[PDB]
């Protein structure tokens, strides 16, 4: 189970490097480096959508480099390489890299590998390139050591690897039936805590993992090392939680007052109890500008992932009287509502739009024709007075990947990583072209096994028969039919709004 | 600053011992050693209460030394001792104790420091002797970390002592400021532990201390460094941290089931967020008797501080459809409610005790007179069925304290310490006579020096008078000043009365 990590996407990376005023090299003919890649989950997508870029993956472990080898020998890729060896053999003959990921390694590693980690994000580092470190942190990580700390004490159980997972999974238990009528804020947050460790996989209770020692950083020392090495922060990948704007307007005022934002992400880390970090990291040299306004909208394709609570044609847009809802990613909560005309017309074109891209053009173009042509003043206006805010607290993305062609439903075509995933892996979710997981059951393999642009309809429905009655496939012979048919519709429109589609 | 901390009283140590089967030493011979003393407040008026016991405190400050030497002077003690001196220091030559208290000392020493107190808990330790220690603990130690760390990164500004500290409490307020609407819980521990933090004085903010380093004992290390030195786990001195009663039954019963104390104070620990310990020790031989039965109540004298809602001239008692509510050391917000006739004497019965122990006898006799002496059985049962269940709760205190025989309030006599205090010191308050440091505000302490079982209420006035003239005590009305003699006399003669009943309800006249 090797995941890609959407936040890891060089594409993502580049166009925080914008936002900040960066101009970092083109993706499509970069090169790109993964330390601690391990079986190349977060790397080989990447390969097979940009034939002409390069791609090398560094890790330890000799078995998960064989898999990702595997892998790269099926897909036909000539881009990647995997190399077994440890980081530290890492030194200056490996060349200059334009995007440096490095997710979910450093604070497990000892000291030396963390330097080394460090000396080649700068050393093989090119000009402009932007380096990715993800690590957790003090304070937040306090309550999860805690934990690790209590599955080991009383843990002591038996000696083997499996038979002590059943006795920590049975505290896990035990803590929640100990809290079930506490009332107290702690109990709350370790009822939490306990409930998410139950929910995860025997991997991470292995109690090999559980005495691994933390490096527990705290931001500022994390940035100590990263300035000893001559780097530069450029950002969290998360920009939301750079967001000063939900507190008091004085103390953001004091917080301006002072200018360094490593101190100042220091004291957001303490208030907040911040317990990871996806940090970008730059050259010294460059200069990066802070300054963020509403027309920088204008340099992005943008993505908002909002489904109406009533559809387009039920709506008359110019109804001012009308209030209507959109659910964020979703939904039900999590929601905006809007009285105007043009923001209605803006909603409605992104989500037609689903995690497909639009150009401030296209965007506010698509919604002028719903308004008769007659106000895309209006709509630039109120896009402009909208759209930076809501980037910035994490509501909209923005993104310097293109628009994608409209696919054709007919004969739907899936993605060569998607097709390749659905065929010979086991696991239960495909690699969308934005670099994101996505979970399917049986019937969406399956499903997707047959869409390469050929098949009609009846064709997958017809493939998918082939798989129900020798199972492989069952599904919870006319009832199958029209229950199978009955998946069909809904399924492409996940697929179509997932980035699954070519 | 030298406070008395009514945890830490060997009286408490030796009640302990014997409710878990102990037999420890007689109080008021033993001999007591106290590990970083300070300047002696929690070890001087136990000398001054016990002429036949003899005292030990060490410290490594010379200046708290000094100071504690100057107050046995003051006070003319013979029985006790205070070295200025190392812990490592300590040898054979010291002798055996009886009792042995370290109180917030080893939480703050280096390794060798902390072998040095297990082991003198060990060697200098008499046979049924009591070792107390506190700490603090993971994981709730892990917040005042957190504080801590970001106090020191946010000042550094080079250089000044006082300055930092400005700094420190500018960011403290600044916290506050920034978490005033946020909501998650999260926010609102770090508020009030902030708001603590900025509650305190200079002198634990200074960035020296924030700079030193906490040992950060999980419970079953500390237990695991003690075992090494043949100590044992006695108890806690708060025992209602001990009750596994308010929990799931099928959850205490495997706590029960595992057997192991220490495993299961750690679990408890884990899951109620512990960030303090205070831990009683003796040695390993000792057998530890954990059967506690109801019928144990029998061997204590026994408080309960308890101040009804009603006086018990307004109610019959004999009524047993009516809710009679009690609050406890306060309240009005915490109380507790009772319809039974008998739990409703014995509470009045409390009330009229604050602070001065009763036997079981004395106890269920009293509430008896007031139930027309038909009721003894039924008020014994009563005790009975809920005495010790409210102790191992923490809302009883028991004692192996004697009765103290009824104050005369015709002459109020007060403690040694206190007359000392109120005389020749500056602070506010004053300690008890079970060793519990109480507020006192200026007419308090000033009525206090004229408390020597010789001055009537007429001369107390008299003096107090004298002060209010002198221009070193003013009465507010309130809050127009009432500076007219007779009137004056007036006022004093309205605040004497609750003035007494205050004193007398919490132990400091004899
Ligand atoms: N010194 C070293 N050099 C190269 N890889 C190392 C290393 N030390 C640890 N690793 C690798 O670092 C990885 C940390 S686990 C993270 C793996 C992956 N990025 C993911 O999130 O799924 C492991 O695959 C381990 O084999
Ligand atoms: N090695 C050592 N030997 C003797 N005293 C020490 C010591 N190390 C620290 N101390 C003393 O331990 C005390 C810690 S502060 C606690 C003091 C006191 N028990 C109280 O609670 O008020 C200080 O007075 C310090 O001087």
């Amino acid at each position: 189970e090797s995941y890609p990590y959407a936040i890891t996407n060089p594409y993502h990376l580049s166009t925080l490097a914008t936002l900040f005023g960066i101009n970092a090299p083109e993706v499509e003919n970069s090169k790109i480096l993964e330390l601690g890649c391990a079986a190349g989950g977060n790397l080989i997508p990447h390969a097979v959508l940009y034939p002409n870029a390069h791609f090398v993956g560094v890790d330890l472990s000799k078995v998960q480099i064989d898999e990702a080898n595997k892998n790269v020998r099926a897909l036909g890729l000539k881009n990647i390489e995997f190399h077994h060896c440890s980081i530290t053999d890492i030194d200056d003959s490996f060349g200059k890299f334009d995007y440096i990921i490095c997710h979910g390694v450093i604070s497990w590693v000892p000291k030396i590998v963390r330097d080394k980690i460090f000396k080649v994000c700068n050393r093989n580092l090119s000009t402009n390139g932007i380096a990715y470190i993800s690590y957790n942190t003090l304070p937040g990580w306090n309550m999860v050591r805690t934990i690790r700390d209590m599955m080991l004490y009383h843990s002591s159980s038996f000696t083997n690897i499996r038979d002590r997972i059943a006795q920590s999974r049975l505290l896990l238990e035990f803590v929640k039936d100990s809290l079930e009528h506490s009332k107290t804020p702690y109990a709350e947050v370790l009822k939490t805590e306990a409930g998410l460790l139950a929910k995860q996989t025997d991997h991470y209770l292995r109690h090999d993992h559980l005495e691994e020692e933390n490096a527990q950083f705290y931001f500022h020392e994390f940035m100590n090392e990263a300035r000893k090495h001559n780097l530069q922060y450029l950002a969290d990948c998360n920009i939301s939680t750079m967001y000063l704007g939900n507190m008091p307007p004085k103390v953001v005022e004091q917080l301006k007052a002072v200018n360094d934002i490593v101190r100042t992400e220091q004291y957001m880390d303490f208030i907040t109890n911040r317990r990871f970090r996806t940090t970008l990291l730059c050259h010294n040299d460059l200069k990066i500008n802070r300054n963020i306004n509403n027309d920088d909208i204008k340099k992005f394709n943008i993505i908002f992932n909002v489904i109406p609570e009533k559809p387009l044609k039920e709506v008359d847009l110019n109804n001012a009287t009308e209030n209507l809802q959109f659910f964020l990613n979703g939904n039900k909560e999590s929601n905006l509502s809007t009285t105007s005309p043009y923001m209605k017309a803006i909603l409605y074109t992104f989500s037609e739009n689903l995690n497909n891209p639009l150009s401030f053009k296209q965007v506010t173009s698509e919604a002028n024709t719903k308004l008769n042509n007659t106000k895309l003043n209006e709509i630039k206006n109120e896009l402009l007075n909208n759209a930076m805010k809501l980037v910035l607290q994490g509501y909209i993305s923005i993104t310097n990947q293109k628009h994608r062609s409209k696919p054709v439903l007919d004969k739907p075509k899936t993605t060569q990583m998607v097709i390749y995933q659905a065929k010979y892996t086991p696991s239960m979710w495909v690699t969308n072209l934005k670099h994101e997981p996505i979970g399917v059951n049986f019937f969406e393999k399956f499903a997707l096994r047959y869409m390469d642009g050929r098949n009609d309809k009846k064709a997958i429905i017809e493939a998918i028969l082939g798989h129900v009655e020798k199972g492989e496939l069952t599904l919870s012979k006319e009832e199958i039919r029209k229950e199978l048919e009955s998946l069909f519709t809904p399924m492409i429109e996940k697929f179509c709004s997932n980035a699954l589609l070519v």
